[PDB]
């Protein structure tokens, strides 16, 4: 069995920029989820080869987890807030397509996304 490459986070080809919304996206939206108690499971990429999920990745065909995000933020991947929020809604997408209602980890991420929506409803106005 084998894990498919991560998702990118550098990549000199790209547009990006540094800007007051994607600043609040590290310091108050990455930073909260991350810090939860139900974070763990997504601080990376999922690795279907030890957890014996082989159908993982023939369901879900654009991974996305906090660690590769996080790695996005700090590197300075994004061009813009909207390119951020699509990688924490793939994630949590993900996360309900493969799995099933009340399954712990279904849970985790409903947690993890009522804290999202509550941090996003305040991104700043653009600079
Ligand atoms: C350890 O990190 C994870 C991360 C995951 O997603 C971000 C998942 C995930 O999406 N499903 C499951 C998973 C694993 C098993 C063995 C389960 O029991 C029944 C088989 O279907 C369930 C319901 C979910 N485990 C994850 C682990
Ligand atoms: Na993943």
């Amino acid at each position: 069995s084998m894990n498919p490459p991560p998702p990118e986070t550098s990549n000199p080809n790209k547009p990006k920029r540094q800007t007051n919304q994607l600043q609040y996206l590290l310091r108050v939206v990455l930073k909260t989820l991350w810090k939860h108690q139900f974070a763990w499971p997504f601080q990376q990429p999922v690795d279907a080869v030890k957890l014996n999920l082989p159908d993982y990745y023939k369901i879900i065909k654009t991974p996305m987890d906090m660690g590769t995000i996080k790695k996005r933020l700090e590197n300075n991947y994004y061009w813009n807030a909207q390119e951020c929020i699509q990688d924490f809604n793939t994630m949590f997408t993900n996360c309900y397509i493969y799995n099933k209602p009340g399954d712990d980890i279904v849970l985790m991420a409903e947690a993890l996304e009522k804290l999202f929506l509550q941090k996003i409803n305040e991104l700043p106005t653009e600079e």
